[PDB]
């Protein structure tokens, strides 16, 4: 209060200055020295402040120098016999008014006032003000004195109110001079220079010219191209719609008002403009939150690519709109208010004026805390854990150079995503926070404009980073902006220069050693002249759509890759197979062999079954042998010519081993909370390795010694899908299940054998079911049980599969039913042909 009074009146000067008297004075009238030496002023200043100030002190240090004057002056008041009784009689507010008089004029000046101090002591306010107004002090500084004189009369701080309050608005300017008029009626040129209103008109023009085409084109291009319309882009499309609301609802209205210099549309127009401006900004904000969440879950976990259909994307866009309306609507319906901010041209949320009628305190806290901290925590956690996962994954296999380029591009974008987010919302949050902590201080119209500059700029530069810098949207917009443009077997290329040959598609995987790829490649001498032909082995994990995944941040992960040269070779092949010799003799002179081997740490060819409604969803591992021609040296694999290249997929299939494992026989006992009797259960199977389409007799044996009755006995052939890509993520699912209606009595034993037949036909139309890798959309069978080599060095990435018979006993216990269950593992694989 008192500090804010004297700061407005005397004026807070930070550096050392010579006052009207010509003495070295610092801060709010805080004297330093009477000597003509400047270093003498520095001497007392440095000692008082406590550091090398060099004349320059902080605003808080000037506040402490002022508080020392407050303490010293108050002591001086109590020392004086005329001032002490008046100080004691008056309240805290009028005491501060007296201190203002004692500050400038000194004890000497204030001591001379006989009549006023008598009347002030006698609780006569009006005639005291009349006497004070008729003095030298009012003549000296009528600006300062008039404010203090009114304070003595009223006993309130109304004279010291920073701006000019109103029914539907708040102007940050003093009406003491008598120039303030309504922003909904008259011009506001008294706030700032007229050319700055033209600057605002030029600025809003720039936002419309840049903002509308970018966001409209985003939607227009999406309507044309089928490629873009995918669930992940749904949230990016919502961002485009949000920014369009900021243009049409916000900037165009602000442009019209900035030209005139005041808000012409009135309170109704201010509510609607501020509503769309907030809605556009908030939908844009929560769109980026959802985008961060989506990109974290979808990339790190490959299973979620299937999960994320249109309905989940709609929920993300819905949540965005709900959170936006949750904070945009209350200003209309009482909680806070939309008023003209800054220059009283743009309408926005009232986060400066504390009005308990509309409850701004609770609203600014609710908004600030929720809408700032929750995105900050979620987005930094999302992209933070994303980069954390990718950097650790990139370090796991440094041999793959393709992953390193991705990891680099990713980290570069994530740094820019953070910078764009902070530059956008930190100005508003920091200023709103600083205004809340320092409420007594004044804030100009241009001061409130600085956050508005960066936030409305985000309407432009967010589409740049999230849409324009996006790889798919960049190439799609390129098309629209430029008007539509810019037995042994083989496979021939498109240009028909290179022709690959392979003996078989299905390559076998024995536990010890993998059966290698063998074949040849025919080449045209005339077409391939002064070029380098490479035969390449590639193992790849695929998840999601091909175009969309490259665009988001980083693309599908290759489990293993190995390229090999062919024409011309370093020497030749060491020794040839019967296949290569046969092909060389059959084919002409321009045939060159290759031998590509698999290491021991790779998975099998496994895909996951989609639902019939899932038209555009696919995830699965597959092997690809590819051959191509190129002008560039070895490391230019990352990019390839589409025309010269030819690719033919293969499988790393595992047949069942000749010797069967031990006969599975699991056993487990149970107890209960009241009854301490044992319930012994023992399971047993026929084989360790079952084959596809084979009956599985599960000879369950249950010996009941407990008081409780069992309701039923259910057996289930459960497929555990262990998916590993970034982290180890198991996924259990049932395949086949049969249950008996028989009941086991107390002190009674039972021996039953239930047969189960796991088949693909019965398990059709189900999401998440792992299958053996298809060649070309043909019919297949349930996924084979994956086998891993003993005590290997590297971890096995990819989709690992395993089966287990899970018997569960529905026990009728004390209406409530207890469900105990146990598992036993087994294998489902193809037989040796």
């Amino acid at each position: 209060n008192i500090f804010e009074m004297l700061r407005i009146d005397e004026g807070l000067r930070l550096k050392i200055y010579k006052d009207t008297e010509g003495y070295y004075t610092i801060g709010i009238g805080h004297l330093l020295t009477k000597s003509p030496s400047l270093n003498a002023a520095k001497s007392e200043l440095d000692k008082a402040i406590g550091r090398n100030t060099n004349g320059v002190i902080t605003k808080d240090e000037a506040e402490k120098l002022f508080n020392q004057d407050v303490d010293a002056a108050v002591r001086g008041i109590l020392r004086n016999a005329k001032l002490k009784p008046v100080y004691d009689s008056l309240d805290a507010v009028r005491r501060a008014a007296l201190i203002n008089m004692v500050f400038q004029m000194g004890e000497t000046g204030v001591a001379g006032f006989t009549n006023s101090l008598r009347m002030l002591q006698q609780k006569r306010w009006d005639e005291a003000a009349v006497n004070l107004a008729k003095s030298r002090w009012y003549n000296q500084t009528p600006n300062r004195a008039k404010r203090v004189i009114t304070t003595f009369r009223t006993g309130t701080w109304d004279a010291y109110m920073c701006g000019t309050e109103g029914p539907n608005f708040y102007v940050p300017f003093s009406n003491a001079t008598g120039v303030v008029r309504s922003p909904f009626e008259y011009p506001q040129y008294y706030l700032a220079e007229p050319w700055q209103f033209s600057m605002l008109a030029a600025y809003m023009f720039l936002l419309i010219v840049l903002g509308f085409p970018i966001n409209f084109l985003t939607l227009y291009v999406t309507v044309q191209h089928k490629k873009l319309r995918t669930p992940l882009n749904y949230i990016l499309l919502n961002l485009a719609v949000a920014d369009l609301f900021m243009v049409l609802g916000g900037f165009t209205s602000t442009l019209y008002t900035s030209l005139h210099g005041y808000f012409v549309f009135g309170p109704t127009g201010c509510n609607l403009q501020g509503f769309f401006a907030t809605l556009g900004g908030e939908i844009a904000l929560w769109s980026l939150v959802v985008l961060a969440i989506e990109r974290y879950v979808v990339v790190c976990k490959p299973m979620s690519n299937f999960r994320f259909g249109e309905n989940h994307a709609i929920m993300g866009v819905a949540f965005t709109w709900v959170m936006a309306l949750a904070c945009a609507a209350p200003p209309l319906a009482g909680w806070s208010r939309y008023i003209p901010e800054g220059l009283q041209c743009s309408c926005g949320i009232d986060y400066y004026t504390l009005k308990p009628e509309v409850n701004n305190e609770s609203f600014v806290i609710y908004m600030f805390v929720v809408h700032f901290t929750i995105p900050m925590i979620i987005i930094f956690f999302c992209y933070g854990q994303l980069v954390f996962t990718v950097k650790e994954a990139a370090a796991q296999q440094q041999e793959s150079a393709t992953t390193q380029k991705a990891e680099k591009e990713v980290t570069r974008m994530v740094i820019i995503y953070v910078i764009a987010f902070l530059i956008c919302w930190v100005p508003y949050a920091s200023v709103a926070f600083y205004i809340f902590t320092h409420q007594g201080s004044c804030f100009g119209p241009i001061f409130m404009t600085i956050p508005a500059f960066f936030a409305k700029s985000a309407a432009i530069y967010n589409p740049v980073i999230y849409i324009m810098m996006n790889k798919q949207f960049r190439n799609c917009m390129l098309t629209t902006i430029c008007c539509g443009k810019n037995v042994i077997f083989k496979k021939v290329s498109r240009d028909k220069s290179v022709t690959i040959y392979l003996g078989k598609r299905d390559y076998v995987d024995h536990v010890s050693q993998v059966e290698p790829v063998d074949g040849v490649v025919l080449v045209d001498p005339e077409l391939v002249k002064g070029k380098k032909v490479y035969v390449t082995l590639t193992c790849a994990f695929r998840y999601g759509q091909e175009d969309i995944d490259v665009m988001g941040l980083t693309f599908r992960r290759d489990l293993y890759f190995s390229r090999v040269q062919v024409y011309p070779p370093v020497g030749a092949m060491s020794v040839l197979t019967q296949l290569q010799e046969s092909l060389l003799k059959k084919l002409g002179d321009n045939t060159y062999p290759f031998l590509l081997t698999f290491p021991d740490y790779l998975p099998c060819s496994v895909m996951l079954q989609p639902a019939p409604q899932d038209v555009g969803k696919s995830c699965g591992v597959d092997f690809e042998v590819k051959a191509f021609a190129s002008d560039i040296t070895d490391p230019e694999e990352d990019k390839i010519p589409k025309k010269s290249s030819v690719r033919l997929l293969i499988r790393k299939v595992q047949h069942a081993p000749p010797e069967m494992g031990p006969q599975p026989s699991a056993e487990a006992s149970w107890q209960f909370f009241m009854s301490d009797k044992p319930l012994n259960l023992s399971v047993s199977l026929s084989k360790e390795i079952y084959f596809h389409g084979e009956p599985i007799p599960v000879t369950v044996t249950v010996t009941n010694n407990t008081d409780k009755v069992v309701k039923k006995i259910k057996v289930s052939v459960e497929q555990i899908a262990n998916v590993v890509l970034y982290s180890s993520d198991y996924y259990v699912k049932p395949v086949a299940s049969e249950e008996t209606q028989e009941k086991v009595q107390p002190n009674s034993t039972l021996t039953k054998t239930l047969v189960l037949v796991p088949l693909l036909a019965n398990n059709r139309e189900r999401r998440g079911i792992a299958l053996d890798g298809k060649i070309k959309h043909e019919d297949t069978n349930l996924a084979s049980s994956t086998i891993i080599k003993e005590g290997i060095d590297r971890t096995v990435m990819g989709i690992l599969v395993s089966y287990h018979i899970k018997v569960k006993l529905t026990v009728s216990g004390f209406l409530t039913s207890s469900e105990v269950a146990t598992e036993v593992p087994f294998r489902l694989m193809h037989p040796q042909p």
